[PDB]
C-alpha cells in the first residue's frame, strides 16, 4: 500500500490549464528520457471518489471531473498552486474501497 495525493478540477476548468496540461506532458517526456518511473497521472473521473472516506470530496465535487494523482506529494503541492481552483486530498491504495487508484468511471 501506498499514500497517494490528488488534485481534482472539473473537466471544463482543465480545459482551459493548456500551459498545465504542457508541463504535464513534458514531465512525463523528461521522466522517459531520465529512466525516471511515472509516478503521476491524469485520470478522467476517477474511481477513488467513490470511497467512503472520500465523502466530503465527492459531495463537493463537480459532475464531470478528472485527477492529477501522484505518490510524490511535493508534486500535489505545486499543482495546487498552479491551478488553485482544485480540490485536494489523500488516501491510501490498494484498499477494498480504492483496489486501483488510477480507475476512471468512464
Amino acid at each position: 500500500m501506498a499514500t497517494y495525493y490528488y488534485a481534482l478540477a472539473s473537466q471544463k476548468f482543465l480545459l482551459e490549464e493548456e500551459p498545465f496540461e504542457e508541463v504535464l506532458k513534458e514531465r512525463r517526456r523528461d521522466y522517459g528520457e531520465k529512466n525516471k518511473e511515472i509516478d503521476f497521472w491524469q485520470v478522467i473521473q476517477p474511481a477513488f471518489l467513490n470511497a467512503p472516506e472520500l465523502a466530503e470530496a465527492k459531495a463537493k465535487a463537480p459532475e464531470k471531473n478528472v485527477a492529477i494523482v501522484s505518490t510524490n506529494k511535493s508534486f500535489i503541492v505545486w499543482v495546487k498552486l498552479r491551478l488553485e481552483y482544485v480540490l485536494t486530498g489523500e488516501f491510501e491504495a490498494p484498499s477494498d474501497a480504492i483496489p486501483d487508484p488510477l480507475a476512471s468511471l468512464d
